[PDB]
């Protein structure tokens, strides 16, 4: 169960939409983690892991430059 | 790329906070990610990388069990 990166999120993300944009895809619902700066603000970044690394691996190619919202979401890893 | 998980921090915190915890380590910026359950509440938990394993076993070792407010943080890595 490899992590994956998720990057250019709106920051007006919710736990449910970042787990919603993976519907379908086996996540791991209690890993997602949410990267903040030094002045206390979300960078729009995060780390969510999957069952394996063959999932992380479609979500990634399978969802790259997709959008939450407005933003379309860049993803990498792992 | 080497990263490493804290937790017993109160769940109520600022990254300001944490960096301050992790002062005179290579900290990569922005790397502090907060860590979420599956009901989207705060865990008392993040995630943080350092540049090379060595910063990371550095400070898993020194500042292991030292306090972030009231409670002594468990580091674990890399």
């Amino acid at each position: 169960p490899t992590v994956i990166k998720v990057q250019n999120m709106p920051f007006t993300v919710s736990i449910d939409e970042i787990l919603d944009f993976f519907y379908g895809y086996q996540v791991i619902p209690g890993s997602v983690c949410l990267k903040y700066n030094e002045k206390g603000m979300p960078t729009g970044e995060a780390m969510v892991a999957f069952e394996s690394r063959d999932e992380a691996t479609a979500a990634v190619i399978d969802l790259n430059d997709r959008p939450i919202g407005s933003r379309k979401v860049k993803l990498s890893g792992p």
